[PDB]
């Protein structure tokens, strides 16, 4: 396969080189991410001004260049200056640190797996779900396992799969749905030298699904959390209802 | 919805031409078939040689394309290459002639919907139960009305509808199971100019099924004959036979 390989934390991470390295055994593997930090960077993208790119070296057989877009920027870039516009999957990751619940809207490696299923392409989001102790090998290794397991004429189209691996170990995986962990903020305030107050943004988890297949339970279970996610907000039991009392 | 339509007699075959017309009255149809006669072609596919596509003109309404291929590599050329993965139904037919018991193996219209069914996509195989004097336009009727009224979620993983409609009155539908129709094969020898001797196949058909329930019978009766078939060979009787006997 023509694989498409990006990141939020740049392309100097050991995350997406293990990734990068593995796949290229058996696929045409192509590397085009961001040069800086991307993390929280949501689904940004960059339109107001120019895109640079700049080829780098990651191993032989490896095609990499680094961008100064977001990892969203990176994908565009990748499928139409970079692949010819024929690529058969993108993954971005291996990210460290899980992403689940509604922490997914302002992931960056979520972000660019989610520009691949906009244009309609297969993609992969993974993330080490242990920012402190990551397992970028253990992950990618996972993933290597899981593509000679998995089945693309399930992934419907405009989807892509959110993948969170444990960093201990793998008891196995499960098709998960989206949970609704999300968090409690709130700011410690502090006073710049020149008197003027800052705010550091800060926060308590919230786990309060009811459901059992949602993201986090596998994981904190030691399982891979699989969720399908697609670019379409609409909330259909919402809209029926407003249909309904509406006319 | 997005339906693609294929068949294997070929893409300037009446009985798919009228298939697409109709179709393509509140769907939107785009037809990928062989460019040439594909009957008794079974499943074969094309993987020692480059296929190859052709635009072709069949309705001002439908995106028309013809291959080198067979009806199974057609569907592929249209999942991977004409409708970038987004296929809601395909429907192979209609074809001149009844596809019960035994011959859809040899099948090439069961084999494009059966490729279909192997991807896990809702497939249909549609034939005019008479090669002599078939009626394409009651066999399309019948699907639009079909589509209408099924409920494809009732379809199980990789299976799909071989559907065989009688050419004269359609008395109704029914649910069957195949039959084990088959033909008394034999050669009409004969010898060819340069004294080299040449066989055409010939057979009388076989219907000794005891089975009520068979495709065959029903479309006998004037009822359109429904089986859901899926590409899974095991005789499970005999398999539990030899198990309790050796080991
Ligand atoms: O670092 V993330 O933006 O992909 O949590
Ligand atoms: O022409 V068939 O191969 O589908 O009888
Ligand atoms: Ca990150
Ligand atoms: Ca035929
Ligand atoms: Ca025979």
């Amino acid at each position: 396969m023509r694989i498409l390989v990006t990141n939020d934390d740049g392309i100097q991470s050991k995350g997406i080189i293990v990734l990068a390295e593995l796949l290229s055994e058996e696929h045409e593997v192509f590397v085009v991410a961001p040069d800086k930090e991307r993390s929280a960077t949501g689904h940004s993208i960059t339109i107001h001004v120019p895109l640079w790119m700049k080829k780098v070296f990651i191993s032989e057989r490896v095609v990499a260049y680094s961008t100064t877009g977001t990892p969203a920027d990176c994908v565009k870039l990748a499928y139409n200056v970079v692949m010819d516009k024929r690529v058969d999957l993108i993954v971005s990751g291996v990210n460290r640190g899980p992403n689940m619940g509604m922490d997914i809207l302002h992931s960056g490696t979520v972000s660019g797996a989610m520009e691949g299923a906009m244009m309609n392409i297969p993609s992969i989001a993974i993330s080490s779900a242990n920012y402190e102790s990551p397992d970028f090998e253990g992950a990618a290794r996972f993933l290597i396992d899981f593509l000679k397991e998995f089945d693309f004429s399930l992934l419907d189209p405009f989807t892509m799969l959110n993948i969170n691996v444990p960093a201990g170990e793998i008891k196995g995986w499960r098709f998960t749905r989206q949970s609704r962990r999300r968090w409690n903020d709130y700011f410690e305030e502090r006073v710049s030298p020149f008197g003027e107050k800052y705010y550091w943004m800060m926060g308590e988890v919230i786990e309060d699904d009811d459901r059992d297949d949602v993201d986090y339970k596998a994981v904190r279970e030691g399982y891979v959390s699989i969720t399908p996610i697609h670019p379409f907000l609409t909330n259909e039991q919402c809209l029926k209802k407003l249909r309904e009392v509406y006319d």
